[PDB]
């Protein structure tokens, strides 16, 4: 950690300068040496303050974690409002997750932003005050004096006592079958139902470990992590896009219609090339473009729909169609409100699939299935918060959900959700 000491000594040098002390906000940027890579994980796990975010864009070139919320926000548009009133600094970044209810978020305007792009790196140090830019400076200098160098990653351990899952077999073929029967009467066709599993631990589970250990093995992914506190924690790996924004450039994508993967190139290749010609789940991928393009069009100019391709992951696939255009306003509360819930996690129409998960799922999904990431004037980017976990304490909970359409059957689509969830569940177990 030279780079990042001789980062912080820049820092208080800057705080040491005169600082007005009317109110007002200032954004200081420190150039951070990238001759290695930083684990920004590690330094991140290895603070006592809280919140704290850790991101990483799915192609491996944007990197950030953020630490301490000069101020928090409980929704995007909230988020919004705050970044609007401060056009001069455009790239002003809030970093959080959305919930599945995309009225709620837990987000944050961050003390200290360490970020990446690629091959340059930037620690970023913010001051805010509706008072006195003098006052919070002190703050921040105290904030600093209350950083910890680096310390090792602390150990994930294995030692199980328990395992629920919510809702068990006989609770999911009970809630399936209802949802057939539903579905066999209505104009309800798609419902994403899902389960939660709880691994129980003897010990308090580290959840930055568990981050450090995904990102090893879940490669192509979104990877998220909120420290809400120093028991709690939310976070994944996500292969899949919510949106990205840059300027009034907007990209999303129907990932939809899943099989499992293979380690050999040729098998997975073959159960991959099958998914392609597979007329149904193109079909089932079809409709969610549809969905997306209609929910889409008042507010964007000309829709294009992508050649259909396979994503392949570690434990499963899926057939993706990505769509660009441009959004009429640089707004990200029409992205999210929009986008959110995609009808790739409620289902298919919009609102009664929504109406059945609200009415008889027997768990809050909570954060998984929102989303992650940030937002500013310039440009914003969110995974669908999906192959998640919330941390509390020794407990862990899995989230994975499955689509159920008429034919369905109890026991397939558990082990459909089984393949989802081990991305995540193959760290601990």
């Amino acid at each position: 950690m030279q780079s990042l000491t001789t980062a912080l000594e820049n820092l208080l040098r800057h705080l040491s300068q005169e600082i007005p002390a009317t109110p007002g906000i200032r954004v200081i940027d420190i150039p951070f040496p990238l001759k290695d890579a930083f684990d920004a994980l590690s330094w991140l796990a290895s603070q006592q303050t809280y919140p704290q975010f850790y991101w990483q864009q799915r192609n491996g070139d944007e990197e950030a974690v953020v630490l301490g919320a000069i101020t928090r926000f409980t929704s995007l548009d909230q988020a919004q409002r705050f970044l609007r009133q401060h056009p001069e600094h455009a790239d002003l970044r809030i970093w959080g997750l959305n919930a599945f209810d995309p009225s709620q978020g837990n987000l944050l305007l961050p003390r200290l932003e360490w970020r990446r792009c690629g091959g340059k790196a930037t620690l970023r140090l913010t001051l805010f005050s509706e008072s006195s830019l003098q006052h919070d400076a002190i703050q921040a200098k105290e904030f600093i004096a209350t950083l910890v160098s680096i310390k090792p990653l602390p150990g994930l351990h294995l030692t199980t006592t328990r395992e629920q899952h919510w809702p068990d077999k006989t609770g999911w073929t009970q809630l399936i079958e209802l949802a057939t029967k539903t579905i066999a009467e209505g104009e309800l066709d798609k419902v994403v139902l899902a389960r939660a599993t709880d691994l129980h631990f003897a010990s308090p589970v580290n959840a930055a470990a568990m981050m450090a250990a995904s990102r090893r093995l879940n490669l192509n992914c979104y990877h998220f992590y909120m420290a809400f506190d120093g028991e709690n924690a939310f976070l994944g790996s996500s292969p899949e896009r919510l949106w990205r924004r840059r300027d009034k450039a907007l990209r999303t994508e129907a990932l939809a219609g899943t099989v499992a993967n293979n380690p050999d190139d040729k098998q997975a290749q073959q159960l991959g090339e099958w998914l392609m010609a597979d007329d149904k789940n193109q079909r089932e991928n079809m409709l969610v473009v549809e969905d997306i393009c209609q929910r889409l069009q008042a507010d964007t100019q000309t829709l294009d729909v992508l050649p259909p391709q396979v994503l392949r992951l570690r434990k499963v696939q899926h057939l993706r169609r990505c769509i660009w255009t441009s959004l009429n306003k640089a707004d990200d509360v029409i992205c999210l409100h929009q986008l959110q819930p995609t009808a790739a996690v409620a289902g298919l129409p919009r609102d009664l699939a929504r109406q059945f998960i609200a009415r008889h799922e027997p768990f809050t999904r909570e954060w998984y299935a929102g989303s992650a990431g940030y937002l500013s004037l310039q440009q914003s980017e969110f995974c669908v918060s999906l192959r998640s976990a919330k941390i509390s304490g020794n407990v862990v909970r899995l989230y994975a959900g499955a689509g159920i359409v008429r034919g369905s059957d109890p026991e397939q689509e558990w082990q459909e959700i089984d393949n989802k969830a081990a991305g995540l569940r193959t760290l601990l177990q």
